[PDB]
């Protein structure tokens, strides 16, 4: 049985193998093609409790110097059969998520892109919202909406911590006994699926969610 | 004070040693690398002006300080975006004449941004399965081509911009096609473009 790993941890695993390749294309030292190729070599070994002879072998083929992209694509496509991608909750589920929108619809999304995806956020314009839905440290269904601005500029994610198309999102927290509330927000990937797809650390999203008090 | 004029490619490239060398200094803790990742950056990009400026020499120290933050980076790279020559969208006659056989043909709407990183344009018109793509050549010569995009998505390595995206089989337009895959988005692939020569080389491989 191969280990299961996170969404997240396949997007480390391929950010590190394309950092790797770029050091082997382009950087002329050897002493640190041998630094980067160790540390790629621990940051992706790191992630299993137990590697297994598939990855024995894609990390021997990491290794040297002469890896391709064809090389690189077969052992991408392998480390993704070792991930759990994110599960879409049912309507009922959903709804109780969000039981003061009535009529909310999550739309469809391409398995590929379940299976990098720590959350999954999608913008109703009509309301000028991001709708994001995620699961907890103990795998609770969590759901928030705010409004994301309709200005979008260059900088980088409060979530993923990429160089991104970013919008500012607000949120607010529940209305207190008063009638008061916290609206806070920071600026965030307009697109949330290419946002799923830079963020290689889920701590990073769960902050932001806290930081939103 | 005029700026040097920079290819939106070089714009792209010194971007992405820019992002590179900011995860150096976040994640590779070994203080000889980190220098030698400082002094190729810092080459790569002077190597790109040759003539530098205040502005230039300015980022460059900020670039070189292993405190760099996302701030400082997003503030760099929008000062040198102002030395980019955008690409130039053709008038619709003249995009007329590089598609005769193309009828009511017209580009989609681009972004000022889009264009400052962008070595051709590329956009689908689903209908027909097919892609437009335009470009000027090493003479500065309006060019452009089209082809049969499968409506297959794949990972894989781009022929264009040599990173891994989401590609789909081109077939420039019996006889048999191989084909060639590149980004479906074309706006995203040039966004990855920081070698021009990878471009034409791709247009070379066709025709
Ligand atoms: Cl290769
Ligand atoms: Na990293
Ligand atoms: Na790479
Ligand atoms: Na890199
Ligand atoms: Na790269
Ligand atoms: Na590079
Ligand atoms: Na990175
Ligand atoms: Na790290
Ligand atoms: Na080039
Ligand atoms: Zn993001
Ligand atoms: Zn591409």
């Amino acid at each position: 049985m191969k280990t299961m790993i996170y969404p997240h941890q396949y997007n480390y695993i391929r950010s590190v193998i394309l950092r790797l390749k770029n050091v082997y294309k382009t950087v002329n030292d050897k002493e640190t093609v041998k630094v980067i190729q160790s540390e790629t070599y621990n940051d992706i070994n790191e992630i299993f409790g137990h590697i297994d002879d598939d990855i024995e072998e894609s990390l021997k083929v990491l290794m040297n110097i002469r890896l391709s992209n064809k090389e690189i694509e077969a052992i991408l496509n392998k480390f993704l059969e070792y991930v759990v991608p994110f599960e879409l909750p049912s309507p009922q589920k959903l709804q109780k998520v969000f039981k003061k929108v009535k009529k909310i619809k999550i739309p469809q999304f391409e398995e590929y892109d379940l299976k990098v995806s720590s959350f999954v956020g999608w913008n109703e314009l009509a309301s000028n919202r991001k709708y994001i839905i995620y699961y907890d440290e103990k795998k609770q269904l969590k759901g928030l909406y705010g409004e994301i601005s309709n200005q979008v500029v260059k900088g980088f994610c409060t979530i993923c911590n990429k160089e991104s198309n970013v919008s500012l999102f607000m949120k607010k927290s529940k209305t207190n006994s008063d009638g008061q509330y916290v609206k806070k927000g920071d600026y965030i990937c307009r697109d949330s699926i290419h946002c799923n797809k830079q963020l290689t650390d889920i701590n990073q999203f769960y902050n932001f969610i806290d930081k939103l008090d």
